[PDB]
């Protein structure tokens, strides 16, 4: 074993957020749980949350954690013998650019619903005799298309409150910029105050890679045999769903092809049709993996 | 729904503030509750509040929020249980260049009024014996002209104190620059120390997308089927108003056409004029909505 | 009435010191009250004030204000009720080169 | 039962006195037995009752309890048996800022009511030649206003006596305060010394979970059968009242809504005119709880 | 909350009734009222998912002494009461400490 074997590095576990966005919403609204679709596995946000629009590309997104932690001294014990750790306080901050309603909203701690614009569409933005404390529901997505398979990798903070904004410079060659900084708290629903979660299909390719769950060793065909008829009907065609040992389902990675079209007609996304009566062997293969699955074709 | 349709990013959303403006009343004016002029919605400046000119370009004006706030912290809750915010303290600054009064009353606390120029024009500020509390109102008023259609979009400060006075540097190579810090209160009458505003018809065009209101769907003829007469007099013309769903006068943005100009001629403002006795239908057309609206010309 | 008339700027009215010098007098001397002649409204220095004569360039001559200040404090009152500003302290700072 | 429901704690059940002020009465005034509106549950000040006007921040307010405690132990217990409370004295102290005339005759124990202006407004107010033993009567009320549902919670004391007077300093840069503490005593015509109330909208909210008497949990309404009149006179409107199980009226908290506009009309607190003959349906709801009416309209 | 501003006032407020709008008055009692209650100090320490509760029972607690209350306007009102605590005779302690 040499040592590039013992570094064992995976340049293609290493994610860049190429586009990113910031999606807001009340604290009524259901947090989300995840941003994965179960009917397909696509971006999938719940509704409420709304997307706070374009943000400064130098500035960028940045993510703060602070711990807090009282350690216990024992008499002549140079480390402490407990230390306690009360929390981790997570920030974000960016330099958003839309003058839109839920942008100033958040940056004037004001609900302005109730706000109607003038005959002529003027509006006027009053602040808060008191600054109030509005939480919010924050998703932090990011996207890294990785020939034409994304991983979407985001932050769930379900209840974010303002904690700070930055000086507010105008400068007749650039737009109006408002930095604030959000800070996540637990939500006890929910329980927990930040999560990291990861999706897409290049995520599906690198997730035993990166060490969730277990390789890939084998593909399963869960319909088995299945049965269609000529006639048309709901029994024209079947729908085939592939995973492996690991439970991931991998039907949009392996590629649908029958050995008899004439008779079960395939699709890629894999629907077989009764074409005609008889039997036709679907071959599902994904890289060398391989899975066979009869359908019978009946009149 | 992609990353792109998620993120939903509207460039025509930030405003860049082209030019600025700083407006400076005492406090015994009257302060501006809006700057949009209530006959057509055009930059309506109260009486009383008179700008303090040019002022330097590469510091622009930079607005300072911060808040002041005490958490109540519970035993065993890491995150406080009730956070007390007192107040959001408001700073601007800027860099003014002209020696006029307003700006060397600003700069001196002290009312020069009195002061009267000498035989050859000349005068003598004299700094007062204890520095005065001096209130102002303030207007900072910024224009964005896109496509020939401005958006002014402005900061009311019904009351607003010097707090700090930068250096004076003195350079063989350079003007006079005054740098004061203002510090804005709450005017109990106005009920506000910072209020926010947009204007214009850039503004009117981006209120839909920006969130405030409700998206124009429609647009309907106020005056509905007016009369004419061919007579000179009262009679002799009519001025139409047209309104969306969402309430904003969209007379300006429509175009107004008449099929039988012999009868009644409109011009491009609204204005219906009883050329000869008949019938003639309006059309007012923005974008793919219009609304057709008759009117009737006697003798 | 547009931006340009709103903002009424006039760049007349800024002013570059092109030249400047500091004059000095005793304490004794008699403290200007003008520079201007009531002759004429040309430049006119009392007697006993003395230039310092060249300082440095790049450094300029840089006058500096500062309050001091204390709020009184109200139950209930984000703001100060009252505000007294106990003086404005005035500095200016230049390099001489003559000796 | 896990530690969080064992403890079932209630942020909300901490009140903080954001805006605190002082009134003081003579003794001949009525005492307030409630600050309590009985037509609406508005903060009502029985008449007599003066404030003291600002007082210090810092200082703040202080209420000082005394217990003078007697230990009563057997012969046979090496412990105390018993402790007695023989009294509790209840003190108060502030710092006041004002010169008004009430304060200047509660620091002076004089009554200045015969004090006369001289010719240019100038008064001398002389101490007495011997002190002179006034009682007043003192409201302290306090309001937290959260949500817009303000909690005024108030001290009563229908007897206090200035016990002591702080040293006052003067300072160049400080305006002169009377620091007075203010005791307590019984009063014969109330029953009692110092009494604790609470009051407002939020106060509303809260008493079921503070636990004083039973949670709401039936929402009913007013005679459920009025009869209106679309013609204007004395039954042209008609007044509904909500109420839960708790004999606490609910009307501000609920919402009124009329399924029939048309005949009978219902405004926000409560009142249904007639406006055409036949019968509506008024609906007041209130979180999950919700009460109904069936109301007839005559012509 | 009533069980505590009971304990602060040494009263009984059961009889309390609130207004028509949910006001309420605590007037203090003429002479203060010796009440005793049984109090349960218990305190929780999480370590790798398997607690230990660590507790106080003392069968018979009286309000000893109140400390001052300050109405500041950026903090809430807190009561700080002291308790002590007294032997029971039913059941034959004062104070006694357990672990679970």
């Amino acid at each position: 074993t040499d040592f590039y074997t013992i570094k064992d590095a995976q340049a293609d576990l290493a994610i860049a957020p190429l586009n990113l966005t910031v999606l807001l919403a009340p604290y009524s609204t259901t947090p989300a749980t995840t941003l994965e679709s179960p009917t397909d596995g696509s971006l999938a946000i719940p509704p409420g949350y709304k997307s706070v629009g374009h943000f400064e590309k130098q500035a960028g997104l940045t993510l703060g954690n602070e711990f807090d932690s009282k350690d216990i001294e024992a008499y002549g014990e140079p480390e402490p013998i407990r230390t306690i750790i009360n929390k981790r306080t997570t920030t974000f901050d960016f330099a958003m650019y839309q003058n839109q309603r839920n942008v100033l909203e958040l940056i004037w701690t004001q609900d302005f619903s109730n706000i109607q614009p003038s005959e002529f569409g003027g509006i006027v933005l009053e602040a808060p005799k008191v600054p109030k404390n509005i939480y919010y529901r924050a998703i932090l997505v990011g996207m890294d298309d990785r020939n034409d398979r994304p991983i979407w990798l985001y932050w769930l903070m379900p209840k974010v409150k303002l904690d700070k904004l930055d000086n507010q410079t105008l400068n007749d060659d650039n737009v109006i910029e408002y930095k604030p900084t959000l800070k996540a708290f637990r939500d006890d629903v929910v329980g927990y105050s930040v999560a990291q979660g990861f999706a897409g299909p290049g995520w599906r390719d690198l997730v035993a890679t990166a060490g969730f769950g277990e390789a890939l060793t084998a593909l399963t065909i869960t319909p088995g045999s299945p049965t269609v008829t000529v006639a048309t009907g709901a029994s024209h065609t079947a729908q085939l769903l592939v995973e492996g040992d690991n439970g991931i389902n991998y039907t949009p990675d392996v590629v649908f092809t029958s050995s008899a079209p004439d008779k079960a007609s395939v699709s890629a996304a894999g629907l077989v049709t009764g074409v005609a009566a008889g039997s036709a062997t679907i071959t599902a293969t994904k890289g060398a993996l391989t899975a066979t699955a009869t359908v019978t074709v009946t009149a």
